[PDB]
């Protein structure tokens, strides 16, 4: 059947840790004070989960909590330990507390407020060096989970929230997040179909962090062509045509032939035959000025069909697109 596969980077790092650190089931959780915490106003509802704005009483913070529904309510030790995990790291979200909602009677997650801005109108401002900078920003947290094991399986706009004004940002929801283990077989049902790699919607599931990358791409292609987003798939079919009539559908067929994968019968009628778009085909005058050869070299880097083949966080950062950072 499908041809195995393995990160080409921390393919090791849970194989080693004591089984406390990945065996999220067995993980005891304190519950703190729900009481030690007033809700304000509702942000949003998600799929799973009720995010709250929040005042802890007793320091007079600001906080937000997250309230899982019953069906995430069964994933909160995976989510848990993950947040206790990479806690402190570059760019993550700080875990503060874990309490029981009193009218859910599931579990609250509270977290550090950051000043956000909403994503759909801070793409249409961002300058190239301020596309630069949070890029560079989002990889230390990419780095840092993957070097940790962990892949976030959920990047995308509304994951990064950036405080514009401290020019700060913190990678959010790790909901979806998985502990990387070789060799092992992942639901495909993750990710925005937006952000959906093509490992998912041609349904391979042994795919590792590299998926973050690509979602990572998704997010570079929206932000320098100011088309948000920019593979617009009206399903998880379509998704992988639109992402065809760009990438062509000759690389589509190679990689599918390296791991021996068969592809939905439904493509047939719905996929054709594409050559790859030169990326000039994007740039109009409106986006310019955040095209540069270094972006699209980049560019082209992450948004490659083969997983294995996608420069790693690591690699990125290493990237010419990043010499006018200011480190
Ligand atoms: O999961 C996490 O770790 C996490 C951490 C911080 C955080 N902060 C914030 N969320 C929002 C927010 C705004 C509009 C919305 C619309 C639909 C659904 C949800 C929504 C959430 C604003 S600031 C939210 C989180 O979910």
């Amino acid at each position: 059947g499908p041809v195995p596969s393995r990160a080409r980077v921390y393919t090791d790092v849970n194989t080693h840790r004591p089984s406390e650190y990945w065996d999220y089931e067995s993980h005891v959780v304190e519950w703190g004070n729900q009481d030690d915490y007033q809700l304000v106003r509702k942000l949003g509802r998600g799929k799973y989960s009720e995010v709250f704005e929040a005042i802890n009483i007793t320091n007079n913070e600001k906080v937000v909590v997250k309230i899982l529904k019953p069906v995430a309510a069964a994933k909160i030790k995976r989510e848990i330990k993950i947040l206790e995990n990479l806690r402190g790291g570059p760019n993550i979200i700080t875990l503060a507390d874990i309490v029981k909602d009193p009218v859910s009677r599931t579990p609250a997650l509270v977290f550090e407020h950051v000043n956000n801005t909403d994503f759909k109108q801070l793409y249409q401002t961002l300058t190239d060096y301020d596309i630069r900078f949070y890029m560079y920003e989002i990889l230390k947290a990419l780095d840092y989970c993957h070097s940790m094991g962990i892949m976030h399986r959920d990047v995308k706009p509304h994951n990064v929230m950036i405080d514009h004004e401290h020019r700060k940002l913190r990678l959010i929801d790790w909901g979806l997040a998985e502990f990387y283990h070789p060799g092992q077989e992942y639901n495909v049902r993750v990710a925005s179909r937006y952000f959906k790699g093509p490992e998912l919607l041609v349904d391979y599931q042994m795919y590792d962090y590299s998926l973050d990358m690509w979602s990572l791409g998704c997010m570079l292609a929206s932000m320098i062509f100011r088309k948000e987003p920019f593979f617009h798939g009206h399903d998880n079919y379509d998704q992988l045509v639109r992402i065809a009539k760009v990438l062509g559908t000759e690389d589509l067929y190679d990689y599918i032939d390296k791991y021996n994968i068969e592809l939905d019968p439904r493509f047939n009628d719905i996929l054709g035959r594409h050559s790859r778009k030169r990326w000039e085909r994007f740039v109009h005058s409106e986006n310019q000025h955040l095209v540069s050869p270094e972006a699209l070299d980049f560019l082209d880097k992450l948004l490659r069909y083969d997983h294995q083949s996608r420069l790693t966080a690591r690699e990125a950062m290493e990237h010419p697109y990043f010499y006018t950072v200011v480190k």
